[PDB]
C-alpha cells in the first residue's frame, strides 16, 4: 500500500503538470481570443486532459484511502479519485464540454443593438449605462436588452447543462453537482454554517435596503418607489444589482462634505490598465508578499484588445502549472471599481505563487472562499481615503461626516452584496437537486431576488426569459457562494491583520499598507494552500478557527447606528413583503 501510494502521487504530479499546463494554454487563447480555430483546439485540449485525468483516476480509485497511514498522501489521493466532467461517458463528456463553450461563448459576444444604430457591449458599454445613467427608461432599456440578450440566448442550452453535470456528479459519488460543488468546503454543517451568518448580517442589510429605498424614493418619485416594498433592481447602479457604490451621488449621508471624483482624477493623472496593476503589486511587496515575475507584464491580458479580437472580458487569474507562468485576464477600465478588482485579481496570483511548490493536487484555496478573499483584503486598505489620498486620487479625512460617507460608501459594496453572493448558489443548489426544475428557473430566481435582496423586476418576466443565464457565473459554470463566503472572512482577516499591524482605534480607519507582521501571516497561510482543511488556515490568520460576521458587523458598526437613527426619524418600515 503505502510505498505504491507514493509513488503514484510523484507520477500524477509530474504527469499532471504537464497535461494541466498545455490545456490552461489553449484554454487562454481561446479565452482571448474567440474563433472557431482556438475553440476547436480547446475541445481537443479537452479530450486530451480528460484522458489523463480517467487513466489516473482510475488508478487512484484502487487505493483504499482510509488505510493509508500518511495524511499528505491520502489527502491527495481521495481528491484524485474525483473525475468530475471526466467522469461522463466520452459521448456525454464531448457534448458537455461543447454546451460549456456554447454557453461562455453566447454570453461574451451577446450585444444589446438600439434605435440609435449602435450595439453596446456588457463591457465597458452597458456597465456604463447601469452606473453613471439616472434615466428609468435608459436604466430599463439596458437592464431589459442584456437580459433579452444573453439571458435568453442562455436557456437552450442550461436544461441539457444541469443533467450532465449532474450525472458526472452522481458518477464521482455524490447525489448531484450542488452537493459535489458543496464539498470543495468539507463541511458538513455549511449550509447552516452559512444561513446563521446571513441572518447575523440581516440588520445592517434591511437598514441599507430601507435608507437607499427612501433615497431612490427621492430621485425617481413615489409613483415608481414603494416605500414599502421591494426595490426596482434596474436602479442600483449595477446590471445585477450586485453592488450599489455607483448610486453613491443619490444616497450621500452628509453632500454638505463634497466628493472627489476619483475616476476624473485618475483619468486627469494619466492612470491606465498597467498603472492600477503595478500599484497593486506594490501593496503585496509592501507586505512583503512576492511580485508577480516579469512573464506575468509580457504575457497577462489587462485591457480588452482593439485588434478586432472577441475575447471573455470578465476578469479571472490564471496559473499554468509550471510555478512561473501566472496571467490575469482583465477588460480593465480606468476607475476606483476597477482597481479594486484589480487588487482582487492579484490576490489570486499571489496565491498561486504562495503554494507553487506544493503537489498540484493541493496547489488550491483552503477553501473557494480563501481564494477569493485575499485581494479584498488589501483591497479594503487601498479603499481607505487615507491611502487613495496618498495616491493623489481624493484630497483628505478627520470629520465624523467624512466618516459616515465612506463607510455609506463600502456598505452599499460590502453589505448590498451579501445578500445576493447568498442568492445565487441558494438557487443553483436546488436546480441541482430538481426542486426547480425548467419551468420554474426563473420564477424561483426572482422569488430568492425578492425574498433575500428586497428586489423585483422593473419588467414583469414571460416566459422564455432566463434571468440567471445573464450573470456571468451562470452560463460559465463557476460556483458563487466563495464569494459570500469571501466577504465575510475577508473582514476576519482585515481585522486579524490590524491587530497584528498594531493598528488601534475604529477598525473602518485601518490600513496594512507595509505591514510586514500582515504579510507574515497571510503567506504562512497561503502557502498550506489544500493540504489542510481551512480551519486551520482560518486559525493562522485570526487566531481562531471559524467564519465568523462580527469583524464585518464591528467595521461598519458605526453605520449601523447611523442608519436606525436616520431610517427611525423618518419612520422606515423595514424590510418587504
Ligand atoms: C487569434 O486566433 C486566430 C486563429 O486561431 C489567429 O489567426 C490569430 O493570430 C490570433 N490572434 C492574435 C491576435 O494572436
Ligand atoms: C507523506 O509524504 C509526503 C510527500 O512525500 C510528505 O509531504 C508528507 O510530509 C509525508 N507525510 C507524513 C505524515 O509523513
Ligand atoms: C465579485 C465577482 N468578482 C470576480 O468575478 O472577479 C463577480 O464578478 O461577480
Ligand atoms: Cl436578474
Ligand atoms: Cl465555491
Ligand atoms: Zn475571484
Amino acid at each position: 500500500d503505502e510505498a505504491e501510494a507514493s509513488k503514484f502521487v510523484e507520477e500524477y504530479d509530474r504527469t499532471s503538470q504537464v497535461v494541466w499546463n498545455e490545456y490552461a494554454e489553449a484554454n487562454w487563447n481561446y479565452n482571448t481570443n474567440i474563433t472557431t480555430e482556438t475553440s476547436k483546439i480547446l475541445l481537443q485540449k479537452n479530450m486530451q486532459i480528460a484522458n489523463h485525468t480517467l487513466k489516473y483516476g482510475t488508478q487512484a480509485r484502487k487505493f483504499d484511502v482510509n488505510q493509508l497511514q500518511n495524511t499528505t498522501i491520502k489527502r491527495i489521493i481521495k481528491k484524485v479519485q474525483d473525475l468530475e466532467r471526466a467522469a461522463l461517458p466520452a459521448q456525454e463528456l464531448e457534448e458537455y464540454n461543447k454546451i460549456l463553450l456554447d454557453m461562455e461563448t453566447t454570453y461574451s459576444v451577446a450585444t444589446v443593438c438600439h434605435p440609435n444604430g449602435s450595439c453596446l457591449q456588457l463591457e465597458p458599454d452597458l456597465t456604463n449605462v447601469m452606473a453613471t445613467s439616472r434615466k428609468y427608461e435608459d436604466l430599463l432599456w439596458a437592464w431589459e436588452g442584456w437580459r433579452d440578450k444573453a439571458g435568453r440566448a442562455i436557456l437552450q442550452f442550461y436544461p441539457k447543462y444541469v443533467e450532465l453535470i449532474n450525472q458526472a456528479a452522481r458518477l464521482n459519488g455524490y447525489v448531484d453537482a450542488g452537493d459535489s460543488w458543496r464539498s470543495m468546503y468539507e463541511t458538513p454543517s455549511l449550509e447552516q454554517d452559512l444561513e446563521r451568518l446571513f441572518q447575523e448580517l440581516q440588520p445592517l442589510y434591511l437598514n441599507l435596503h430601507a435608507y437607499v429605498r427612501r433615497a431612490l424614493h427621492r430621485h425617481y418619485g413615489a409613483q415608481h418607489i414603494n416605500l414599502e416594498g421591494p426595490i426596482p433592481a434596474h436602479l442600483l447602479g449595477n446590471m445585477w444589482a450586485q453592488t450599489w457604490s455607483n448610486i453613491y451621488d443619490l444616497v450621500v449621508p452628509f453632500p454638505s462634505a463634497p466628493s472627489m471624483d476619483t475616476t476624473e482624477a485618475m483619468l486627469k493623472q494619466g492612470w491606465t490598465p498597467r498603472r492600477m496593476f503595478k500599484e497593486a503589486d506594490d501593496f503585496f511587496t509592501s507586505l512583503g508578499l512576492l511580485p508577480v515575475p516579469p512573464e506575468f507584464w509580457q504575457k497577462s491580458m489587462l485591457e480588452k484588445p482593439t485588434d478586432g479580437r472577441e475575447v471573455v472580458c470578465h476578469a479571472s487569474a490564471w496559473d499554468f502549472y509550471n510555478g512561473k507562468d501566472f496571467r490575469i485576464k482583465q477588460c480593465t477600465t480606468v476607475n476606483l471599481e476597477d482597481l479594486v478588482v484589480a487588487h482582487h485579481e492579484m490576490g489570486h496570483i499571489q496565491y498561486f505563487m504562495q503554494y507553487k511548490d506544493l503537489p498540484v493536487a493541493l496547489r488550491e484555496g483552503a477553501n473557494p472562499g480563501f481564494h477569493e478573499a485575499i485581494g479584498d483584503v488589501l483591497a479594503l486598505s487601498v479603499s481607505t481615503p487615507k491611502h487613495l489620498h496618498s495616491l493623489n486620487l481624493l484630497s483628505s479625512g478627520g470629520s465624523d461626516e467624512h466618516d459616515i460617507n465612506f463607510l455609506m460608501k463600502m456598505a452599499l459594496d460590502k453589505i448590498a452584496f451579501i445578500p445576493f453572493s447568498y442568492l445565487v448558489d441558494q438557487w443553483r443548489w436546488r436546480v441541482f437537486d430538481g426542486s426547480i426544475t425548467k419551468e420554474n428557473y426563473n420564477q424561483e430566481w426572482w422569488s430568492l431576488r425578492l425574498k433575500y435582496q428586497g428586489l423585483c423586476p422593473p419588467v414583469p418576466r414571460t416566459q422564455g426569459d432566463f434571468d440567471p443565464g445573464a450573470k456571468f457565473h451562470i452560463p460559465s459554470s463557476v460556483p458563487y457562494i466563495r464569494y459570500f463566503v469571501s466577504f465575510i472572512i475577508q473582514f476576519q482577516f482585515h481585522e486579524a491583520l490590524c491587530q497584528a499591524a498594531g493598528h488601534t482605534g475604529p477598525l473602518h480607519k485601518c490600513d496594512i499598507y507595509q505591514s510586514k507582521e500582515a504579510g507574515q501571516r497571510l503567506a504562512t497561510a497561503m502557502k498550506l494552500g489544500f493540504s489542510r482543511p481551512w480551519p486551520e488556515a482560518m486559525q493562522l490568520i485570526t487566531g481562531q478557527p471559524q467564519m465568523s460576521a462580527s469583524a464585518m458587523l464591528s467595521y461598519f458598526k458605526p453605520l449601523l447606528d447611523w442608519l436606525r437613527t436616520e431610517n427611525e426619524l423618518h419612520g422606515e418600515k423595514l424590510g418587504w413583503p
